């Protein structure tokens, strides 16, 4: 899908493991949305038009644009009753924004409810003409990207107890019979060799990746470039995204990819949480290679190919603020905490406060969930350890200073991204960025269902600055009004 693209949001009914048909909402004709591509600097202007008809899930709609700044765009951001009200159905909007200085690969998805996770979800990847990596491969293109999803046989409409079936390229197996369901077959040839864009469009567990008999060299990490690192497995979090360079070096022939979740059934019984990579020539059959070899990847062994410095002073506590995040709970899953305040999602969404003269962030709503940051600061963000919450910051990425397991802090080299696995009981993942971006952005857990439940708090940035920065089409100030008209 192109730069300018009109994109119908519509259900339709799917049956991407071949144990059942259900009503979903997606972009165009497929379980997985339609990858959207450009180009470094290029502006998109993607026509989002809204046909849903499906009462039992959500009908209106709101596309994020998951790793893009979004400077001077804030308004097109995504997330609902933040940056925007839905769009409603029998209507339409552009979104339209530019990627000065951003290649790499990036996803977008409903972020209205948990309507993602009824199937609003694809691969974005702005390529990069002039990328340092492109001596390490020989192909790229629509058919390296490879998207992993947890897949709901019912309609989302809690805390699941868990997914249902994992499929890869919106393909994979489940036990209702596992023989029923088609496997993803990843194509190549030997030697060459692939970046393969990895994208997790993931609305709970994280998955255990591999490719039997191969090994994967790690070049970028949630939109940033890094330098390259090889190794045999991997561990992708919600919303996360690694280009891996694979060589096809092995024997021509049949390989299984694995995708191990975290929650759900786990393990490859019957081939369920598996794909196929195939070689030119090797027969059309089913995998039978053995999983994975040692070397796991270390994110703190990640490190950033331009040179990035971790922003201010390298002492814990030597940002020039501080914030420490502690996340609380209520009983079955609709309250989540942040230092005693829940994400509840207001009817004025806080751009719209905000442009309106609610400046104090005493006076936003909701209470306590959203915290103003001064203008070109630099950050130190610390959420303790809770229990595997995968942490995703708008407007923004961040050097993880101090990587989930490891007591160390790195001031020097740390992985930056966009999207960070907390641990749990005994971490305490701090990260660092520079509030140069004037726009009310979010800060959540990745896992769907969590910031369904309130886990998640807006920052406020640079709030003397945002109608300035942000130029306010008519059409955006129409949202509001026709949203709430509904029925
Ligand atoms: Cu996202
Ligand atoms: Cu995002
Ligand atoms: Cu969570
Ligand atoms: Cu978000």
């Amino acid at each position: 899908a192109t730069v300018a693209l009109d994109l119908h949001i519509l259900n339709a009914n799917l049956d991407p493991d071949g144990t059942g048909a259900r009503s979903a909402v997606t972009a165009e004709g497929t379980t997985i949305a339609p990858l959207i591509t450009g180009n470094i600097d290029d502006r998109f202007q993607i026509n989002v038009i809204d046909q849903l008809t499906d009462a039992n899930m959500r009908r209106a709609t709101s596309i994020h644009w998951h790793g893009f700044f979004q400077a001077g765009t804030t308004e097109m951001d995504g997330p609902a009753f933040v940056n925007q009200c839905p769009i409603i159905p029998n209507e339409s909007f552009v979104y339209d924004f530019v990627v000065p200085g951003q290649a790499g690969t990036y996803w977008y998805h409903s972020h209205l409810s948990t309507q993602y996770c009824d199937g609003l979800r694809g691969a974005f990847v702005v390529y990069d003409p002039n990328d340092p990596h492109l001596s390490l491969y020989d192909v790229d293109d629509a058919s390296t990207v490879i998207t992993i999803a947890d897949w709901y046989h019912s309609l989302s409409t809690k805390a699941p107890p868990a997914p249902d079936t994992t499929l890869i390229n919106g393909l994979g197996r489940n036990s209702a019979n596992p023989s029923a369901g088609q496997l993803a077959v990843v194509s190549v040839q030997s030697g060459k060799r692939y970046r393969f864009r990895i994208v997790s469009t993931s609305c709970f567990p994280n998955y255990a990746f591999s490719i039997d008999g191969h090994r994967m060299t790690v070049i970028e990490v949630d939109g940033v470039s890094h330098q390259p690192l090889t190794v045999d497995s991997l561990t992708i979090f919600a919303g996360q995204r690694y280009s891996v360079v694979v060589e096809a070096n092995q024997a021509v022939g049949n390989y299984w990819i694995r995708a191990n979740p975290s929650n759900g059934r786990n393990g490859f019984t019957g081939g369920i949480n598996s794909a196929i990579f195939r070689y030119q020539g090797a027969a059309v059959a089913e995998p039978t290679t053995s999983q994975n070899s040692g070397t796991a990847l270390n994110e703190a062994n990640l490190i950033p190919l331009i040179n990035p410095g971790a922003p201010g002073n390298p002492v814990p506590g030597g940002a020039d603020i501080n914030l420490n995040l502690r996340i609380g709970r209520n009983a079955t899953t609709a309250d989540f905490t942040i230092n005693g305040a829940p994400f509840i999602p207001p009817t004025v969404p806080v751009l719209l406060q905000i442009l309106s003269g609610v400046t104090n962030p005493n006076d936003l709503l909701p209470g306590g969930a959203v915290i103003s940051l001064p203008a070109n600061q630099v950050i130190e963000i610390s959420i303790p350890g809770g229990g595997n919450h995968p942490f995703h910051l708008h407007g923004h990425n961040f050097d993880v200073v101090r990587t989930p397991g490891s007591s160390v802090y790195n001031y020097v080299n740390p992985v930056r991204r966009d999207v960070v696995s907390i641990g749990g009981g005994g971490d305490n993942v701090t990260f660092r960025f520079v509030t140069d971006n004037p726009g009310p952005w979010f800060l959540h857990c990745h896992i769907d269902w969590h910031l369904e439940a309130g886990l998640a708090v807006v920052f406020a940035e640079d709030i003397p600055n945002i109608p300035i920065a942000n130029a306010i089409s008519p059409a955006w100030d129409d949202l509001c009004p026709k949203y709430n008209a509904n029925n």
